[PDB]
């Protein structure tokens, strides 16, 4: 029958009238609301920024770690908790003035990996939202460095929960509109020479310029994976680690953050430098370019601190290799490991010794 | 054939089930961003309150009040909103940008006249949940008259304001502090000041405890209603209401409230009670008191260790420029 098809065809362009007008209602709805969150975003981005601009922008932190199962009648020195930032130190040796450091937070032998990163999470947010982030573990080697960075499979490290983090929040943001792509790369600092950790083939690398920006850096000739999903990037973690065999060389472990917003046609990239520093530790028993990255690294933060105008980060690799991160924006985490121990007392208190020079800076 | 408009029922059925796909798909995303959104709302107004707890010990807030139903015919100055706490007004007439043309000042928050009542409150929320802590709150209302401060303390019956607004809030929580045990109560109070002379909004020529949440919602009332005043019979009162707390875990958590509804701002008799007011505040913020009556009486629940709060209302009306330039100035002072 026609008349059943023409009668058909009537309706039909009824319910695709009435389709197509709700169908723009939403278009427009989801338009403003779109526009909103947008801003909404922003704005809790920079509401993010000045809490950690008020906490600092640089922040020095301490951590005893508690003594191994194995050796223990070495009488660890005499510590005293003056409070949950200032910590003081003393030998066991019967009779200098005294030993006591302030820090931004104190990590006694009980505090758990857990704790460590819950100084650390709100940066990985600062990563996101364009920011660049440098955490260090500085002190003598057995002092706690590694496990703290790394970790141990039992009870995991800064970097692995960071990880976690980054995924889960990357999975978050696409609620928002925003692709995050994750650029890993690891790399040592042996002499002053770099070193691949995805690679065997030797290649000399260096630093250089970056292309649209003098100020970024660019490590040529090293391995740049961009990470495919978790899976890809622990089997790039574990392969690295690998490679890596060591306390007299820098291990920097970098991930940049490149979130696009395709629709707003806005771009974001910030970037989380993990570095295990070589032990601080002086020498006795030619260990000379250990000792000036060491002191150039503490120097340039020093600087930083200071307002100082003019900084040689060139004076170094390490330096050179993170200047665009420990630059103005940038935001600056250091983990001071400690060992109880008594034949520790003279290193650990070297180590500490950075606590004053960094708030004598005021 | 004719039949052939089978060619277009067909070619109908599909535009008709795409577009029910595509009706389907926007709804998924467009519930997405509303529940995006609202977590990101959230997550700002946390940091926000992270940020004010940060730096200082009082927060400001602006407030301006939309034209009344019946102000058709008053003109309005120019309003600029920055940001969230960034406001600038500029005069009407040109001769006015002739002088110091840029009137722009910065709060923890700035109200838009379309501000809900529940907007403004969420804002003094975190506060009456720090009084259970151990913290003296002080809630301040300044500006000239028919700004905006009564009607944001109190409100009107139809839409509830900060002072009942808190109460609500005041139980629910108290609600928390009883489950593994913990006792608190309500010493409500009520209080006013005409020309430093104080008189009392509960009986006739007085600190009672509250046992009953619409108790205290009586009380409050009654104390409205007791608040006698049609204008100038209120354009000098500084309504106070205390509100002190006490807890012991079921050792003696003392907190408090100071809701005031200061007298209008601008020119009128002694009101220096207000310009006594300024300096004691700017005095304290700069961290180093009867000479009014309302000073003294709070001076306590202020000082150190004690979190207080301002709000600013003002008239978007051309003919209050000079009032609230001189209100903004004041509140921009404490900034
Ligand atoms: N906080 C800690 N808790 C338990 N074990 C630790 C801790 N810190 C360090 N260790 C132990 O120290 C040894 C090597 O760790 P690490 O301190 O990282 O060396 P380094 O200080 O040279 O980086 C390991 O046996 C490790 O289990
Ligand atoms: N935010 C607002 N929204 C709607 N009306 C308001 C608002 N603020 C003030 N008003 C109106 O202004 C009039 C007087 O209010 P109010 O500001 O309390 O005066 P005063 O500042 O002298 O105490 C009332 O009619 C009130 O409803
Ligand atoms: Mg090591
Ligand atoms: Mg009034």
């Amino acid at each position: 029958m026609h008349a059943a098809l023409s009668t058909e065809v009537v309706h039909l362009r009824q319910r695709t009238e009435e389709l197509l007008r709700c169908n723009e209602q939403q278009a427009a709805e989801l338009e403003t609301c779109k526009e909103q969150l947008f801003q909404s975003n922003m704005e809790r981005k920079e509401l993010h920024n000045t809490v950690m601009d008020l906490r600092g922008n640089i922040r020095v932190f301490c951590r005893i770690r508690p003594p191994l199962e194995s050796e223990e009648n070495r009488m660890c020195c005499t510590w005293t908790y003056h409070d949950e930032s200032t910590v003081e130190l003393q030998s066991i040796d019967a009779q200098m003035g005294q030993q006591i450091f302030s820090f931004d937070q104190v990590f006694h032998p009980l505090s758990s990996q857990s704790d460590i990163f819950e100084m650390v999470s709100p940066l990985i947010q600062s990563a996101l939202d364009g920011y660049n982030i440098c955490i260090f573990a500085y002190g003598q080697t057995g002092s706690g460095k590694t496990y703290t960075m790394d970790g141990v499979p039992e009870s995991v490290g800064v970097i692995p929960r960071t990880v976690d983090l980054l995924f889960d929040s990357i999975r978050g943001y696409r609620n928002l509109g925003w692709e995050y792509e994750i650029k890993a790369t690891f790399l040592e600092i042996y002499n002053e020479v770099l070193y691949d950790l995805l690679s065997n083939e030797q290649k000399d690398m260096e630093i250089r310029m970056a292309k649209n920006n003098k100020n970024d850096i660019y490590v040529s000739n090293i391995t740049e994976e961009t990470v495919l999903d978790p899976n890809h990037l622990r089997h790039l973690m574990h392969t690295a680690k690998m490679n890596r065999a060591s306390s007299r060389s820098h291990a920097v472990t970098k991930l940049e953050l490149i979130g696009r917003h395709a629709e707003k046609q806005e771009i974001s990239v910030g970037s989380i430098n993990l570095v295990d520093l070589a032990g601080s530790e002086s020498p006795k028993t030619e260990t000379k370019n250990i000792k000036r990255s060491l002191s150039e690294l503490t120097n340039v933060i020093l600087a930083l601190l200071q307002k100082q105008d003019h900084i040689p980060y060139r004076n170094s690799k390490l330096t050179h290799l993170l200047m665009p991160s420990l630059g103005g924006n940038s935001k600056t985490l250091m983990f001071i490991n400690v060992s109880p121990f008594q034949d520790c007392f003279q290193e650990s208190v070297k180590s500490l010794r950075f606590a004053a020079s960094v708030n004598s800076c005021k």
